[PDB]
């Protein structure tokens, strides 16, 4: 009996994980947190490369880096502690002494990441029709609602599929609102800047859309091939954590780097 | 099973145990706490040069509080996860004494850093008018120390001796009310003779201070806010206590420091 | 149960065990200690540029002492929590030999950083008149080293051999008195030719130094301050010893450095 | 006992076990590795201001690589010490599955940081002539990623499936050769129009790059460099592999960065 | 039972075990060591700007050495405490093989950082007269590497094979004497043409170097300095060895760097 636990624990407790699955998941989480610490150093060391008015972006990027490093390190340790090798069959099985594995660790830490990532672009682009404070408030409210509803949802991904899907849809509504507001922000930011900055802003928009869409994908991952599908397996576990790592790097580090490049081009010198 | 003067989390964990949701949520919220504290440390260090020299002591004290809070919340998260272990037969997390009993006192003693400094730093932004700096500082520090120490004594008896728990809590509340009085005076005097933007920021600071600080005795009382054998005397109350702690920590420390920095900026 | 030349904390833990309150309080006070030390490190680094170049060596040495103290107190907190484990049947923490016996000697050898540097750093703020810098430094360093090493040898015998314990303590006390004399001379000469505010700060520094440094032999003698089989030869004495250690640490290091910084500011 | 797709260190440790010398030396060499990486981090940060502004990006990228390498090598040292435990009866260290299986893949995924950045940073010191910056960078990044991913897949089968091991290794070697080609081009173009001292520094950089990077497929092949049941299919091969890894890491990262810094100094004014 | 090529600390711990005083003292001295190293790191960073630009590299190298030493000593402290565990029945700490055997080799490989850098950094303060910079550097580095490697091989056999122990020690001692010769020359040339205060500082540095560096072969020989079954082949010898290591480390690294900084100050304007 596992109750309201993530599906990684069910797979680990019934079939277990092959060497490749367990080792790969550990490797990808380690890569994640190492990327976050390296990004922290990068964003600190390049602060003085942009005009004063843009440096708040670098600062917020560093804040996000700290959050992500700490969380991903904890999550890597959680993964390696929750599953242990069984010599008889050569697979890693659920070790309850390590606690059940739970992805929710990320969700609450998104309560840092999402507000800040949405916030920092407002320190680079200049709005035209929209009010700064109103856009910020909309970002923050919709982000909080999205994160909390998805957090509740993911606890039931095995024990109660209906709650899982309903909470996911409720979260998706706020997600769509966030996408709308960000589209407005980028469009207004394009107005009245050099074509190079406009190209950077278009790249930022594409990056934002794809990387942020990856997260509900990881949310749904075990069921993307339906019940007892190919992905309801260790393959799905690997896929979920890989998608998480790609999304983390893209939405945080590369996003911050593109914002820094935009700040450089908009800066005098 | 004999637990003595232990927090009610240990009694819940030893009798009913914790569901996956309760245990995991508590771990998540404590992790969020310490991550917020370290991020705030970085923010306050990186923004020091944004204010006039005379105001930078506030940034420095914010960073000090951030260091204290990060260390404490990290240790407390590890304590939580070490004290409770999964029982596979029933699927619940039960008290694991090899990890030591869980105790909230870790927070309390670290408040001996946070409370004096948080109360101190506001005096580096506002200018007093009728009140003396040294007098306000000494009152803040004495009353904070007494509040913290009495509440610390109280919380050990929250299960073993409800009477001592409540008496120590009331004694602490007296010093708390004194602190609220002194802070109200400080905010009012700080409003005198400053720009309207600063006055709006100071009003916001007062409201934030009042609510966030009042949350702490709420967490203190949490297991009994629905009476004996109430709805909250359960894993729900454990979750609520740690949630309220995290909200109060973030609001009273990080947001407080940020608003103080904004006030310093407007006054520069 | 054979413990040999071990500190009395282990004997209390192996015979009576520790109640929840005693164990938890000791953990809390050691954690508070190391958190205070890290916060002090941050403060002293961030305030370096607040004083003239000639005084900044004091800030730097304060930071060095902070590093030493943080590392040592963190290690000691981990040692405390590893050495004693909960017994479910009776609800007390007993000696867990897999965690090693508890020993305060960790502090003593780390004083070989703290004591030379603390005594040294004051020579970068005050100006001597009749005394020679090098002579004062050398006397400070020799007497500190001898005091620390002899007390270190002594504390291993606080239970196994009371005679060696007391004899080594007295030998240490002689060098302690020599240090007190030299520090009195230094402070008196430092008062000569500076403003009255600096003189008041120096008087405060002297009082702080005397009390905080006297606290250490108090912790040394703590288990026997009520004689054999006294009230303090118990978990109460363990709590008192670590509490006195923490108060002395904070006072002699952080507050001492802060007062020195204020003196440097007034002299700048 | 069944180990599946595991590195040969696990098979040696589970069958013969490790003598004191082999186990201790491997631990020492991994510890030395991560210590060198953190020291290099400090050096590259402290010497940033020794070069003109335009060259400081090289210092920054060196520091990023140092962070990656430190984190990875520390984790790997802990993994080594966790996977093998002393057996009192015979005096050898045997596989301790409770510590998890030992796997070199930790280094491969972190190369996804190291290789792109190491190749990138030289473009902030040398000036290209006929080649385009973006094209060289894109080729570097794509070929490095493919090399790393194919070798990572390969190394899981070094015992369980020699054929897949060798096929994936060859595919990786192709991208390696492409990288060597592009780097030779970069060095040649960089030599044009700089002082003879800088040209000598660039020649040294080329030799260092070639040797240090070639050491890595050597470590890949190590257990079989003396054939089946050869001298190296033993604890000697395990220690030799980790030794080659550490030499290659230090040379390809720290000494590479130091030579680039010296080149930047000579080019500065 | 069978310990093989292990350090004598493990033999003492496995046969007689360690009393409370011996075990606790060794742990305390290792902790003191690494604390001193981290404090020195902070000191050397914070005082960089106290000397003229051309001398600041010395500060940097001191910081580099501090990092290495810190990491190594930290690891060694934990290693000590993991290798020996209290036996309740008799009240002594005995070898706990689950923690791994204790090995001093951790120090030796980290000297491959410490020894070259310590020898290198003095060349950034003193001016040579008859000797060539590159020649002195090359000789220092080669002879240091050989000394370290030969001593490292030797120390594994200090119990299992006394003959190899002494032969490798003597081979190391030859390179040690060469290093002493070259350093004496360097000090003599550095004294020429500087103020007498600087000359006195250099004399003090020479004395410090000679004594502190000679302490290391003393620790090498420690268990046998009173012959077979001597007073020092005991827990007293273990304590003495680690104490000598700590004194030598502090003197040869921290105090050495401080004296070099003082020399740089006196030569500065
Ligand atoms: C459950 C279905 C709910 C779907 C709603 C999605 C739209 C979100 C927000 C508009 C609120 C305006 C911004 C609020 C500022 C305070
Ligand atoms: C915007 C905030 C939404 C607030 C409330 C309505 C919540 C409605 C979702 C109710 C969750 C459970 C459902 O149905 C699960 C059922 O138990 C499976 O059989
Ligand atoms: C606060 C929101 C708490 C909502 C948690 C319950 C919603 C879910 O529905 C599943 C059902 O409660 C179980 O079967
Ligand atoms: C965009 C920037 C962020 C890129 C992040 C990651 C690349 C990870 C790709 C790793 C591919 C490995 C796939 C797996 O291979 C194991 C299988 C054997 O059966
Ligand atoms: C009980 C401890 C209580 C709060 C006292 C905290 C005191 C903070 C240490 C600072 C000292 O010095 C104060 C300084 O003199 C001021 O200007
Ligand atoms: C110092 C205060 C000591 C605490 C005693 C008062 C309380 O303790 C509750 C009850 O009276 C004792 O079991
Ligand atoms: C005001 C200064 C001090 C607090 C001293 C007041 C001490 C309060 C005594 C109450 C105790 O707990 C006893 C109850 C269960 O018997
Ligand atoms: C046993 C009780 C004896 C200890 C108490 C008195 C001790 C130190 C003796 C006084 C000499 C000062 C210490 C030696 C130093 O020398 C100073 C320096 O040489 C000048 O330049
Ligand atoms: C310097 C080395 C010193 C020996 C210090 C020992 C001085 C006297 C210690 C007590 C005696 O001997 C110990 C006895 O075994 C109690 O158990
Ligand atoms: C599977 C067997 C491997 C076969 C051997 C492969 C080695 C070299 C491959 C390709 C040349 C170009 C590939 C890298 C270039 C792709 C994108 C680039 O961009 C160029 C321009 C943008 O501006
Ligand atoms: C399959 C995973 C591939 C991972 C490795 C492939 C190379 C990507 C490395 C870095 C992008 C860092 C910043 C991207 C933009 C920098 C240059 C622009 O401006
Ligand atoms: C830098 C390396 C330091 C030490 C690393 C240890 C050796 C490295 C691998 C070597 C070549 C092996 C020789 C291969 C040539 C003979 C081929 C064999 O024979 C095949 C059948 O048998
Ligand atoms: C055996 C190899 C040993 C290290 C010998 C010392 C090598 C340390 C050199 C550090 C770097 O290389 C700099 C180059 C200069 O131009
Ligand atoms: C038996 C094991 C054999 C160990 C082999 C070599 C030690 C070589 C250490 C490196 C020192 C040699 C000279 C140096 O080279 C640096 C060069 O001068 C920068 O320009
Ligand atoms: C160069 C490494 C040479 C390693 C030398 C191998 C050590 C063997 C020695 O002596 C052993 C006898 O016993
Ligand atoms: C410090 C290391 C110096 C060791 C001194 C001598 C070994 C004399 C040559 C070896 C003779 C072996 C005697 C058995
Ligand atoms: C650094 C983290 C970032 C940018 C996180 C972004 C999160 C999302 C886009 C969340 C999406 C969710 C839904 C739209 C539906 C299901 C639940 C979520 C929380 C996964
Ligand atoms: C960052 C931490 C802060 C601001 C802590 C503030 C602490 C309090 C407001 C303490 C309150 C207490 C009482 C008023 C009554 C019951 C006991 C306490 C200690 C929880
Ligand atoms: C930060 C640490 C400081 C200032 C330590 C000071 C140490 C002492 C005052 C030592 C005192 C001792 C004696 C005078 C007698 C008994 C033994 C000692 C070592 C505790
Ligand atoms: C700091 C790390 C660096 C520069 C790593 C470089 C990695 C390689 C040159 C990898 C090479 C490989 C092949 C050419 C063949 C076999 C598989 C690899 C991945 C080991
Ligand atoms: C910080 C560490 C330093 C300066 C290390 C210095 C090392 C030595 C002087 C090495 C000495 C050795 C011999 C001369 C003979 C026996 C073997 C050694 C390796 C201990
Ligand atoms: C255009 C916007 C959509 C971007 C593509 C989203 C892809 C989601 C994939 C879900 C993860 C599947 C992993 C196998
Ligand atoms: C110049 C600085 C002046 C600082 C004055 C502030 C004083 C704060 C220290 C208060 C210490 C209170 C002591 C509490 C004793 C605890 C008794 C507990 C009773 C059970
Ligand atoms: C220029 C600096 C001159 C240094 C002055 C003296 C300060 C160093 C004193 C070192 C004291 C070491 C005492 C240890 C002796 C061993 C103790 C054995 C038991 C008594
Ligand atoms: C632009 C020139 C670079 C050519 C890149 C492609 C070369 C492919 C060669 C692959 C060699 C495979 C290695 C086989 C090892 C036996
Ligand atoms: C006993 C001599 C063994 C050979 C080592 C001598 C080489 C060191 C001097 C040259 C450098
Ligand atoms: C272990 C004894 C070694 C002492 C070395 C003293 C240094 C002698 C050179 C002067
Ligand atoms: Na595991
Ligand atoms: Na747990
Ligand atoms: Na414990
Ligand atoms: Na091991
Ligand atoms: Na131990």
């Amino acid at each position: 009996e596992l109750g309201n636990a993530n599906f990684e624990n069910f797979i680990g407790a019934t079939e277990g994980f092959s060497e490749i699955a367990y080792q790969f998941t550990s490797h990808i989480l380690t890569l994640g947190y190492a990327v976050m610490l390296a990004g922290l150093l990068y964003f600190i060391l390049t602060i003085k490369n942009v005009d004063k008015k843009f440096q708040m972006s670098n600062i917020l990027s560093a804040v996000v880096m700290v959050s992500a490093f700490l969380l991903l390190y904890a999550q890597a340790q959680n993964w390696t502690s929750s599953f242990t090798f069984n010599e008889e069959v050569g697979r890693y099985f659920l070790d309850p002494s390590g606690d059940l594995f739970n992805n929710g660790y990320r969700y609450l830490n998104w309560l840092i990441d999402v507000p800040m990532l949405l916030f920092q672009i407002l320190f680079v682009v200049s709005l035209t029709t929209s009010k700064f404070s109103s856009v910020r408030n909309q970002f923050w409210f919709s982000g909080a609602m999205m994160i909390i509803t998805g957090y509740i949802g993911q606890f039931y991904e095995v024990s109660n599929l209906t709650a899982f899907l309903v909470w996911g849809a409720i979260s998706s509504a706020f997600f769509f609102h966030i996408l709308w507001v960000m589209k407005k922000v980028i469009n207004e930011g394009k107005e009245g800047i050099s074509p190079a900055g406009q190209k950077i802003l278009s790249n930022i928009w594409i990056l934002f859309l794809i990387s942020w869409t990856l997260y509900p994908g990881a949310y749904l991952m075990p069921y993307l091939t339906g019940v007892d599908g190919f992905l309801y397996s260790e393959d799905g576990v690997m896929a979920r954590q890989l998608v998480y790592t790609i999304a983390d790097v893209s939405s945080k580090v590369i996003y911050g780097v593109l914002l820094g490049n935009l700040a450089i081009t908009l800066s005098k010198n």
